[PDB]
């Protein structure tokens, strides 16, 4: 019911974007392909970790989950 965009990076539960940026920074470099092509999914993992960060600055995705997945803010 949406993904846990806090765990996908992996930070102190649901820490402010203040610390999420810090998770995102470590994890982004860790999961950067940097010629680890062919694998392809590891970059996709960086895509998820980006997605996570990005949802964590968004509006609706960011709250509906936090309350209740998508039975919160479907108006």
């Amino acid at each position: 019911a949406k993904q846990d965009y806090y765990e996908i990076l992996g930070v102190s539960k649901t820490a402010e974007e203040r610390e999420i940026r810090k998770a995102y920074k470590r994890l982004a470099m860790k999961y950067h392909p940097d010629r680890n092509q062919g694998d392809k999914e590891a970059e996709a993992k960086f895509k998820e970790i980006k997605e996570a960060y990005e949802v964590l600055t968004d509006s609706q995705k960011r709250a509906a989950y936090d309350q209740y997945g998508h039975a919160a803010f479907e108006q």
